[PDB]
């Protein structure tokens, strides 16, 4: 009966009332309000695949002592400008962050680090901070849903997947808009289409018992 | 990298110390203490695929009034014997339950129903009751693990799967023995083998986003 599976999934998608959705988000509005750099969890980690570890260490020591060895590689120019500015105490306008690569080599953003030293500029620099650096958003808002997405849900959203689950919500793409439905509606329409489903924490290539296995990429 | 997946799963299995397992259960001991009929969730439902619905209804009415229409089909002979005995008040020895098909046509077991009318015989009839009809077992015992298994975990155990997950435990089959490990050990050995995994609520034939889809059989 697994041969009719694609047809049943199409029937499943067609059962939803897209005008009675919980909320809906245009993909364009999501890309305007959140650069991909500010969604992906890897932006919160030290940028070990972009800078040598010794260069990241040399930046932290420079930010601590505000004197001494400057890092070498010419890809540290902008992070050096940022670090020297905090040490010299000179100001960086919100337009400087809008111009930057946003992500600091030690993980997180320039804006969040700058707002930790100058908390009066927090609100104006919020658009340049990672979602995981911003305060807990109000329930039902786009930021709230994004902050509560695991890496797999974020990756599915960034890649524009036709559908993905995130917690207690189903995200369904119709055209260039995502429609959210609660899991009760998800399960009801899966029942009617003759479907069962599972939410994955990775891809599934080999199943043993009730365990889906996958190689991790890194 | 998905081509090396079977080799990585074999390495994963080989990393476990089977002598330092949480607990272990011989498959033979499980089959001795629990007939499959007393594990599968479908035994708790009315036996609609074995008896006509009208015959099940005729049995409930007979058990209520203790008079009137006897069901027809000759597959109801033993359930009729059981029902007439409760009505006549005659006793059924534990050996009668050991001889029976265990499962009552309305779902559940003969033994549990009999022990509801004669609670003094509960302990002697416990071996003939469904695991979901028995009291909550003590933690760490075989019955405890079985009572907390979803249908998918039960089906994997009944079918003798090489491995399956159930809650916070990994069940690993080596020979004819199942070895239990906590999920921390599961994840540590998956990390070292270069693997990611997900626990399924059904099979996975088509993946959309982070959702594994499957047709339900019924
Ligand atoms: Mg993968
Ligand atoms: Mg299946």
């Amino acid at each position: 009966n697994a041969d009719s599976l694609p047809e049943r999934i199409d029937l499943f998608v067609s059962l939803f009332d897209y005008n009675s959705a919980t909320t809906s988000y245009d993909i364009r509005s999501i890309q305007t309000d959140f650069p991909t750099r500010l969604l992906t969890p890897d932006s919160m980690l030290p940028q070990t695949s972009e800078y040598p570890l010794k260069d990241i260490q040399l930046l932290y020591k420079l930010a601590q002592s505000c004197t001494g060895k400057l890092p070498l590689s010419p890809l540290i120019t902008e992070p050096l400008v940022f670090t020297r500015s905090l040490c010299k105490g000179s100001s960086l306008s919100p337009r400087w962050f809008a111009r930057s690569g946003l992500i600091h080599p030690g993980g997180g953003t320039y804006a969040f680090r700058y707002a930790e030293k100058y908390p009066a500029q927090f609100a104006n620099l919020l658009p340049y901070m990672h979602i995981q650096e911003r305060p807990n958003a109000a329930e039902g808002t786009l930021l709230y849903h994004l902050q509560n997405m695991g890496e797999d849900a974020i990756n599915a959203l960034v890649s524009g997947a036709s559908m993905f689950g995130s917690g207690s919500d189903l995200w369904l793409r119709k055209g260039d808009i995502y429609y959210l439905f609660n899991e009760e509606t998800w399960l009801t329409n899966a029942n009617k289409a003759g479907l069962s489903y599972s939410l994955l924490s990775a891809d599934c290539f080999i199943q043993r018992g009730n365990i889906c296995w996958d190689v991790e990429d890194h």
